[PDB]
């Protein structure tokens, strides 16, 4: 009957979050209100940070993926943010290419119709980028994100297709853009060349053969033999017509069998165990006596010259390698060399063309057969030169978007050039090679592991391919001269197209004539122009992104080189990488000062997710569970530098954590709601308890802050947590609760306790404000005497506080040092335990304890320990060597249960007193 006395201690500020209830309300006022804005125009900012976005494609609602892209982003903005820093971030999309035009494709499909007309099927593409933009737009907005939302940068803005234009004419100019005839990588599917990130290694079937090509009667007349067939090795029969050569390596032995194959003798015993050939040989040759000589094709009986490779293998096949200089690049080299046929009949379409009849090459049957569908048939005719068929698993490219296999053509495309040495804006003159792996070495890396994979592309990749041959892109917009056959790289010609572009778009290079397309000086000359149709790679669009948008704007949108640039690990053979070339020929830089890259999200096994496997864990499900500030917290308290498995165990253990903090600050919020605000301007005296938590509370700050600057957020949550559960909730809030509950308000102990929790709850919510935006945002509304001690109207208005100056501490205060004491706690504690199960006690509050060690505080000991009396006494419970304890000589208080009462139901002193104000 005294708990109506008690202080109440609540606060408005719920237990449950509600979150699927009220973060669309914070979310939409954010929206409404323009805090991004307001955030940017805050009247003190100090120092400048940029994080340039890189731009997800504009097609399809998003996933847990663009999520955790998009949070990770948020917190690292929020943190810059709240250091004090005016802070930019454009969000962007990329609008252009395969990514938007495949869906068209196949929606045609679906459909069963066409659209030929250029303008218009641009336009459908266009319609569907702007469509999902603002799908995407929105959704990211759900999760919380702050960033220039409502003015994002588009590639198919007129003024960024102009500035991806411009960027190429820069490359150009430097002389690193030049025209190139070899295989690359060719989908049939889409009729298009591809480069290195459009394609994706699979695993693929294939047949797998080995082919006896009989030397001719001459050759065999010159080596003095009367049978020789030179063995070859190939997965790919469908490249056969276009034999020319067979490759042999340099200054190495071959073996002749008594069946008469010849093979490099350190693969015969292999070849011979397999079936390939005989085991018996006859006579050894050195290649070098071999080049030269000609062999017969089996399948269409055209000559094949015996040639030197550069480098040939012996470990995979026969050391006689089928040489297609149309349908390999080095095949196509070593063709070159010896001034061999590039023999290609293969069309866009991946099918035999006319070019198999005029050359004799394959059979008029099988004339506008796809290359792949007519392999069975070409092996079948092979007869008995064919001396084993197989059937192997390969990792093989794959279109990325119509997922088909791709081949490869000799084609005449536009490439930048890795190996060529240019002009350097400090005079100097070096490779793009040289200058992008210089420029990886000023990066910083997060992790520092991701430096070595770029790194490595960066040495091994080839020219980089940008011509395509789909609609849907930034045209390579220059025209060829007729009487030279040479591009058109006058700057008055390119820039008037550029100027076109800005102010039309590019639609105008299909529509325009090419006298329309030309400065009025050029006009008259019009008939000696063609155009260029090709479109540009959207791997150089993204690329591109930081002259689009940090430069051509210059600053508004943030600096070049930005700060950090935050991807996933995909984004190495991505955007990294075509970033950091394009900023290379310009600039001699990278455009980014740091790279943050995640892992993928991966199911509950670790394995990839997609809708046809039905393992997809939808981000809106997920939102509608848990709430997007449990998602947050999901993705800041896991290791997001690796892959990250979904799965309900992980993200209940989130939920228990967000639980913990939640009910941490309403906990705080309900003990200082009470507090005369008065209290805010005086200094206190703080207990010896109450500065080991100020003093405790600055350590783990520090631990945090350090954590979050280097991106550790897991470590800092886990600092923070430990305080919460061990110093804040075990020790203090326990130890403090009589103070709180049973004191009166006037009591100067406990108004010094809720300045403590004040200053502590002023730190959780400085930490956790990049991660729990929202729930940090209802601690502030709930709460006049944060806002007042913080001078906060919202979360935005936060600052790290200094809690010396706030509290008006001392300077020279010497630090507590509760080594010892708690040492005792945790002993009396364990002692406690085993009288509990005894059944001797039930409760700390029972006990009196007299302490051996006559050096300690005794109220400390009091209060840390919570029994009601330190001191000696009559019945003895039990002894240690450090302590013996004892029942209180005391009555239960019946107000506040502690053993303090001299009379039975009889209120203790300190209650007395309180029950009389
Ligand atoms: C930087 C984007 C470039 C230019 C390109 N448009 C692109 O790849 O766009 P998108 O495919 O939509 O991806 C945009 C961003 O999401 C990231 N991402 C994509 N899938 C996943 C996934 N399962 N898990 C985690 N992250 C993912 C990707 O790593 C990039 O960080
Ligand atoms: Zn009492």
């Amino acid at each position: 009957e005294y708990k109506d006395t008690l202080n109440l201690n609540t606060t408005t500020f719920s237990m449950k979050g509600n979150l699927s209830v009220n973060e669309p309300k914070t979310y939409a006022k954010w929206q409404e209100q323009q805090a991004f804005k307001r955030m940017q125009a805050r009247k003190d900012n100090h120092g400048d940070f940029t994080l340039h976005d890189g731009p997800p494609y504009a097609n399809g609602h998003l996933h847990l993926g663009h999520a955790l892209n998009k949070i990770l982003k948020d917190i690292v903005v929020k943190r810059e943010y709240f250091k004090g820093k005016k802070i930019y971030y454009t969000p962007g999309w990329d609008c252009h290419g395969l990514p938007i035009e495949q869906q068209i494709l196949e929606r045609l499909e679906k459909e069963k119709t066409s659209l030929e007309n250029p303008t218009l099927f641009r336009e459908k593409c266009r319609d569907h980028a702007k469509k999902f933009l603002e799908i995407q737009k929105n959704e990211f907005l759900q999760l919380g994100v702050l960033g220039d939302f409502e003015d994002p940068y588009k590639t198919m803005d007129f003024k960024f297709e102009a500035s991806i234009y411009r960027a190429l004419v820069e490359v150009a100019k430097k002389g690193l853009l030049k025209e190139r005839h070899k295989p690359i990588y060719w989908s049939y599917a889409c009729e298009s060349a591809l480069a290195e990130a459009e394609v994706e290694y699979k695993m693929k079937k294939s047949p797998s053969i080995f082919v006896a090509f009989g030397l001719k009667k001459e050759s065999l007349e010159k080596l003095k033999v009367k049978k020789a067939s030179l063995v070859i090795w190939t997965t790919t029969p469908w490249t056969l017509y276009a034999n020319v050569a067979i490759a042999l390596k340099k200054d190495a032995v071959y073996a002749l069998t008594q069946k008469g194959y010849l093979v490099a003798k350190a693969l015969h015993e292999k070849l011979a165990a397999l079936g390939v050939v005989d085991n018996e040989i006859t006579h050894e040759f050195n290649s070098n006596d071999l080049e030269y000589l000609v062999a017969t094709n089996p399948l269409n009986q055209r000559d094949s010259l015996v040639a030197l490779g550069e480098h040939v293998g012996l470990e995979d096949g026969t050391g006689a390698v089928h040489t297609a200089p149309g349908h390999g690049e080095e095949d196509y080299y070593l063709g070159l060399r010896y001034n061999l046929e590039v023999l290609m009949s293969v069309d866009e379409k991946g099918c035999y063309d006319e070019g198999i009849i005029h050359n004799q090459l394959l059979d008029e049957s099988y004339l506008g057969e796809h290359v792949f569908k007519a392999q069975k048939r070409i092996i079948e005719q092979l007869g008995d030169s064919l001396l084993l068929e197989q059937e192997i698993e390969h990792s093989y490219p794959h279109c990325w978007r119509t997922h088909k296999p791709v081949i490869y053509r000799a084609t005449t495309q536009w490439f930048i050039l890795m190996d060529e040495p240019f002009i350097q804006n400090d005079g100097s003159q070096k490779t793009l090679r040289e200058v992008a792996l210089d420029a990886i070495e000023k990066v910083e890396f997060v992790p520092s592991s991701g430096k070595n994979r770029l790194k490595t592309m960066i040495e091994n990749r080839p020219d980089w391919c940008l011509s395509r041959q789909r609609k849907w892109g930034v045209p390579l917009a220059f025209f060829i001269d007729k009487r030279t056959n040479k591009p058109c790289f006058e700057s008055e010609v390119l820039e008037h197209v550029a100027n076109l572009f800005e102010k039309k778009g590019c639609d105008v290079w299909w529509e325009y004539s090419v006298k329309d397309l030309l400065p009025p000086s050029y006009q008259e000359d019009a008939k000696h122009y063609e155009k260029i149709m090709h479109i540009l790679d959207v791997w150089f669009d993204s690329g591109s992104t930081f002259k689009a948008v940090l430069e051509d704007y210059h600053g508004e949108k943030g600096q070049s080189p930005s700060d950090v640039i935050l991807e996933g690990s995909d984004q190495h053979r991505g955007w990294f990488q075509s970033s950091l070339l394009i900023g290379c020929v310009l600039n001699n830089q990278a455009p980014f000062k740091k790279v943050i890259t995640h892992g993928f999200i991966v199911d509950e096994k670790g394995e990839k997710m997609s809708k046809s496997k039905g393992n997809v864990v939808s981000l809106d499900k997920l939102l509608k569970t848990h709430g997007s500030d449990v998602v947050r917290l999901w993705v800041a308290f896991n290791d997001y530098q690796n892959d990250l498995r979904v799965s309900q165990t992980f993200f209940t253990q989130t939920e228990q954590h967000y639980k913990k903090f939640r009910n941490t600050l309403k906990f705080l919020l309900a003990n200082f709601s009470d507090m005369d605000l008065k209290n805010l301007e005086r200094p206190h005296n703080f207990s010896p308890l109450d500065h080991f938590m100020l003093e405790t509370l600055e350590t783990i700050s520090a631990g945090v802050n350090s954590a979050f600057e280097e991106h550790d957020f897991v470590k800092g949550l886990n600092i923070l947590m430990a305080f919460v559960t061990n110093e804040l909730s075990g020790i203090y809030l326990d130890a403090c609760k009589d103070s709180l509950y049973c004191d009166s308000k006037n009591n100067e102990k406990r108004q010094a306790i809720q300045m403590v929790l004040l200053a502590t709850a002023s730190k959780l919510c400085y930490f956790l404000a990049p991660i729990l935006t929202h729930t940090i945002e209802e601690v502030l509304e709930h709460s006049q005497a944060l806002r007042i001690f913080l001078q906060a109207k919202d979360v935005f208005d936060l600052k790290d506080i200094s809690v010396s100056e706030k509290l008006h501490l001392k300077e020279f205060k010497k630090p507590e040092n509760f080594e010892a004491v708690l040492a005792l706690r945790s002993a009396f504690n364990e002692e406690l335990d085993r009288l509990k199960k005894e059944g001797v006690i039930k409760n700390s509050l029972e006990c009196a304890i007299e302490v051996k060690e006559k050096a300690l505080d005794e109220n400390l000991v009091e209060e840390l320990l919570m029994v009601s009396f330190v001191g000696i006494a009559k019945e003895k419970l039990s002894e240690t060597p450090a302590f013996t304890l004892f029942k209180a000589p005391f009555y239960k208080c019946p107000r506040c249960w502690r053993f303090k009462s001299e009379l039975e139901n009889t209120p203790c002193k300190r209650c007395e007193q309180v029950l009389k104000e």
